[PDB]
C-alpha cells in the first residue's frame, strides 16, 4: 500500500484468502469490513498517526482524546472471489466540530471497475470520562495537512441511504439470537471489541435462507455503546420490506441499547 | 506465493494486519493457524487440487484433520513480513500429514514450526478409512520421497498421547456457539475456531503474563452449526502447562483434546 501522488488519499491491494470467502466462494461482508479498517490503519500510519492502536493525533495524545465510530455504511455490488485481488482507495475529511469521515472506494484490480463503496462517521471523546467532545481548532488543523480541501465523496449523491435516519425495532422480533459473547478473535489490540464484530452479530438474527438466496446490497449500521468483554448480546431483526431489515443489537441483561440499523439484499 | 524450484514444497509472505494482532502488538496463535492453513490451500491449488484429488472426489473421500501441533519462539510484530513454507508427506495408509516452517522474512530466522495430521473419510456415511493405493500413488508426485520433517526428535512433543481431563476442572467457558465467521466455505466449523475456544478458558492473567509456546490439539469430531462448545482447562504445571477439553453443552461428548505451554515474559 501507499499514499497517491497528491498525498490526500491511501491506497492498497488485498488477494482474497480461503478462510475470507463465503458458501459462494466470495469475500464476507465481515473480510470486507476488516479490509476497509487494515487500509486506514495504513492511511493513518503513513501521515504521521500513532501506532498504540489508537489511531489519534498529538494534540489528542495531550487532551486524552480517541475518536469513537458512530456510523458505518457499506454498498457492494460485487464481492471480489477467492483469490481475486482487490484494490482499495482511502481518505478522510474534516466535518467542523462534528466530527470526522473516513471514505473508501473499492475497486477490481484486473478490471478497474468500482466494485463497492464505503463511508464512516466518527466522534471525539475523552478516552477516561468517555463523554462526547466536539472537535478542537487545533485538531481540526492538523486534519487540514493530510485531507482534500474540496469535498471528496464516496456517497455524494443527496439524500442518499448513508446519512438516513434509523429507528428503534419494536418488540416482538421477526428474528432472534441471543446470547452472543465475544472472545479473544473478537478484540483489538486495546482489547476492545473490534468494530467488524458487531456486523457479524447483526447478520446472525438474519435467517439462514435469506443468505442461501440473496446477496447483501447495502448495510447501515450505528454504532451507540461500546459491548464489553464480559458483556452478552441480543440480536434482533425485523423485515421491512428486494428484501430489508431493521436490526437492533442490545445487552442481554438490561437491554441497554449498543446498536441499531439497517440491511438490504437483492434475490440471486 | 509460489512453489520452491524443486516444486516439492511451497513458500507465501505475508504481512502482519492491524486487526490481527493481541496485546503486545504481535500475532496471536489463531492469526497463525489461520496463515499456516491459507498457506496450505495455495500448495494444493498450484499442485492440482480443489482440496480433493481425482480418485478422492470419484470415491467421495474428503480429509479430516486429526493433529494441529504448533510452537512458535518468536510471534511477527504488526506490519512485519513472516515467509512460510509448506509441504506434504503420504505415512502408508495412517494418513498424509502436513508440515510448515515459519520465518522472518528480514532476518531468515525460524521463528515457529507446525505439523498436522490428517485421516481418509467417506463424506456422506463421516466414516474413517485407509488411504488407498491410488491416493498414495498422487500424493508421490508433489511430495518429498525422503522424509522431510517440522519436527526431526525422536519422542517429541508433536507425537505425544493427550489424557482427558476429569471432572471437575479448574476453569472453564460455558456456551460458546460459532457465528457465520466460524464457518468455512462448506458451512463446516473452521478448524482454528477451535483453538480460540480451548484458549477461552485459560485465565486473562495468564495470557497478560504469559506467552504461549506450544499447542497440540486433537480433534475427535466436528461441531455443528446449531452444537453449543464447553471448554475447560486445568493447570498440569517457570513454565505453565493446561490439559484442555472441549465438549458438547448438552451431551458432553467430547469434540477436542489438547495442551498449551507457556512461558513467563
Ligand atoms: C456514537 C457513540 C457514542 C458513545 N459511544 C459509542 N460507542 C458511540
Ligand atoms: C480424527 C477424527 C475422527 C472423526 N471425526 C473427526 N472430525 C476427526
Amino acid at each position: 500500500g501507499s499514499l497517491t501522488e497528491d498525498g490526500l488519499s491511501y491506497k492498497e491491494k488485498f488477494v482474497v484468502r480461503s478462510y475470507e470467502v463465503g458458501s459462494n466462494k466470495t469475500a464476507t461482508v465481515e473480510t470486507i469490513a476488516n479490509l476497509l479498517q487494515e487500509v486506514g490503519c495504513n492511511h493513518a500510519q503513513s501521515v504521521g498517526f500513532s501506532t498504540d492502536g489508537f489511531a489519534t493525533t498529538t494534540t489528542m495524545r495531550k487532551l486524552h482524546l480517541i475518536w469513537v465510530t458512530a456510523r458505518m455504511h457499506i454498498e457492494i455490488y460485487k464481492y471480489p472471489a477467492w483469490g481475486d485481488v482487490v484494490e482499495i482507495e482511502t481518505w478522510c475529511q474534516s466535518e467542523g466540530r462534528i466530527g470526522t469521515r473516513r471514505d473508501w472506494i473499492l475497486k477490481d484490480s484486473v478490471t478497474g471497475e468500482v466494485t463497492g463503496r464505503a463511508t464512516s462517521k466518527w466522534v471525539m471523546m475523552n478516552q477516561d470520562t468517555r463523554r462526547l467532545q466536539k472537535v478542537s481548532d487545533d485538531v481540526r488543523d492538523e486534519y487540514l495537512v493530510f485531507c482534500p480541501q474540496e469535498p471528496r465523496l464516496a456517497f455524494p449523491e443527496e439524500n442518499n441511504r448513508s446519512l438516513k435516519k434509523i429507528p428503534k425495532l419494536e418488540d416482538p422480533a421477526q428474528y432472534s439470537m441471543i446470547g452472543l459473547k465475544p472472545r479473544r478473535a473478537d478484540l483489538d489490540m486495546n482489547q476492545h471489541v473490534n468494530n467488524v464484530t458487531y456486523i457479524g452479530w447483526v447478520l446472525e438474527s438474519i435467517p439462514q435462507e435469506i443468505v442461501d438466496t440473496h446477496e447483501l446490497q447495502v448495510i447501515t449500521l450505528d454504532y451507540r455503546r461500546e459491548c464489553q468483554q464480559d458483556d452478552v448480546v441480543d440480536s434482533l431483526t425485523t423485515t421491512t420490506s428486494d428484501s430489508q431489515f431493521l436490526h437492533l443489537l442490545r445487552l442481554s441483561g438490561d437491554g441497554q441499547e449498543i446498536n441499531r440499523g439497517t440491511t438490504l439484499w437483492r434475490k440471486k
